[PDB]
């Protein structure tokens, strides 16, 4: 019941970033959008970037969930490297809005930024493990893991934008480009070494 | 003479874009800076999304012009794969005012992502030149280019922001970053291919 509510209020604060614009939102708007009183908003959020740390969680959440359930299954390890970047890029196109938001207001403020600094980090810090995992088990070279992790997040980044903001290539493309770039990464770029 | 106008205008633009943001900043607000006349002006620039095409035109030119300077003089096909990518992480630096520009109005509106876009794909086709040729000379693996050339791109994109937005990074972590991610991309992740 208070899911029903916490949800309501998220959907809501979605729909009027998306028609509206983050900025040009105000906690009234949603508030009044969302229906559920001034006073029992206030038990959930205090305001705007309370909403947006709060959606963003949920889908860190569902990335990581999603990557750790098909572990329980797949076990070799250049096989998960690859389906996995489609899983999350699937992830992506199942929170089309939020993946706009979050393609949208990255360096606008510091604010801003923070909220989507501890939702990168978390990905970045999961993205080290499993590359840390596949070092251990003398799958992937011994090689400094945090420019991966990086690499990984920002062809991610970089494609979904590309996909739901410029609207210059599909989305099938965008599942394209980062497979085959992972695929290349895992091989090696040079012929010889 | 037309040089140094063009030139005035373009860093009081800059001046103005940083010190107010760029969408709060007038081209009245830049006419009355650079105090070149609200005709003469309009002999250069439209609006300041003209301004903006501009500055970035000119920050390709020099990206591209100081890699094909160094092409000339060394010739190791993986040597320029590093070095390229810290000469350019250097050209960020040297235009720290303007990556940080760069760095926080991606996504904010279609015609501002229309110009970052126009300074990109250029980027990209010329990355894309440089790893065909590497493939020809048989020091590159025969894969698809375009992945290659965006994950360079969004690499670079992805740590200048942490650098010059978030200040989550300094210069040389960022520089390091970015040389050991393409070294590993170079050697490659797995152990056996």
């Amino acid at each position: 019941q208070n899911k029903e509510r916490r949800q309501k209020i998220l959907t809501c604060s979605l729909d009027l970033f998306i028609e509206k614009g983050y900025y040009n939102t105000s906690i009234r708007d949603i508030i009044a959008l969302s229906e559920v009183g001034t006073g029992t908003f206030y038990n959930y959020f205090v305001d705007k970037e309370d909403i947006l740390k709060n959606l963003l969680e949920d889908f860190a959440k569902q990335i990581i969930s999603s990557i750790s359930e098909y572990y329980l299954v797949e076990k070799d390890l250049y096989e998960r490297f690859i389906e996995t970047k489609r899983l999350t890029m699937e992830v992506f196109a199942q929170n089309e809005t939020l993946s706009e938001i979050y393609s949208r207001v990255a360096g606008s403020s510091a604010p801003i930024d923070q909220c989507l600094k501890q939702f990168e980090d978390r990905l970045l810090e999961f993205y080290s493990r499993n590359i840390e995992y596949g070092i251990k088990k003398g799958v992937f070279k011994n090689v400094p893991v945090s420019p991966i992790a990086h690499s990984i997040l920002a062809i991610e980044k970089f494609s979904l934008y590309k996909w739901v903001v410029l609207k210059a290539i599909t989305k099938e493309e965008m599942i394209e480009m980062v497979l085959s770039f992972h695929k290349t990464l895992a091989v090696g770029l040079l012929v010889v070494n």
